[PDB]
């Protein structure tokens, strides 16, 4: 179940439009993956994480994910809370629903890893991870 299993800034960031300080039960945030130019993905894999959880039981995965556009991400075959590519195009930026989770949920960790040229690994902070507290 999930594999899946160098901190700071590269030039990919994963984002939740709007800028929240926190997240609000229930409520739809847009998260976008970008590159700056001129660099691309051809893959991607985004979670979203209880904060100080690896990831490889179920509930350690928080909130609940939507596909926005069909032909560029889908859910992982052998990680189904896990979104990635659905065909290994050159992109840019991709973008996808999270719902987030009932109060008492605590910290979530949204966390992204891509392919370009080499592998950019998950990290606990950088440019491709974002923590949302409740508040």
């Amino acid at each position: 179940y999930c594999s899946r299993i160098r901190e700071g800034y590269t030039e990919f960031s994963l984002r939740v439009e709007g800028d929240p300080d926190f997240y609000k039960p229930g409520t739809s945030y847009r998260v976008t993956l970008s590159a700056a130019p001129p660099s691309y993905f051809r893959g991607f894999t985004l979670i979203a994480l209880r904060e100080n959880r690896e990831g490889d039981k179920e509930e350690d995965h928080a909130g609940t994910f939507q596909i926005i556009d069909e032909e560029e991400t889908q859910f992982m075959s052998n990680c189904p809370v896990a979104v990635t590519e659905s065909t290994p195009r050159r992109r840019t930026r991709i973008q996808v629903f999270w719902i987030a989770p009932p109060a008492g949920t605590g910290c979530v960790i949204l966390k992204a890893s891509i392919v370009q040229k080499r592998i950019i690994y998950f990290q606990d902070e950088g440019s491709l991870t974002k923590k949302l507290c409740e508040q």
